[PDB]
RNA sequence: UGAGGGCCUUGGUCACGGCCUUGGCUUGCUACAAUUAACGAUCAACUUAGAACUGGUACGGACAAGGGGAAUCUGACUGUUAACGAG
């Protein structure tokens, strides 16, 4: 399982597509520990 | 073939006109046709109902209330990155 943090931007969907290519299920989330103001998103 | 009318006429009768008698168009009864009168004639009845000029239709061409898009956290919670909330 690959768990990474991505800064949301215009190049965020391409990473998701590549992960879907290499992984059977790809899903992103934002844990409450990460501050809401931050643009980071944790995708597994 | 019988009746009634019209024009004739013959004698007697009463002062051209009456009275009494003499012989030659309508209808009645019989005989043969017609019965597609399924025709014709006449008297009486009869006048032209139409108004109004409303819209929705499918089509062809511009407006229509108004800054949009995606994903996560979250709240009540089905059969696909489900959906829903003017969070």
């Amino acid at each position: 399982t690959f768990v990474t943090k991505i800064f949301r931007s215009k190049d965020y969907n391409k990473l998701i597509w590549v992960f879907q290519q290499l992984f059977e299920k790809v899903e992103a989330t934002k844990p409450p520990a990460s501050r809401n103001v931050s643009a980071e998103i944790f995708v597994v």
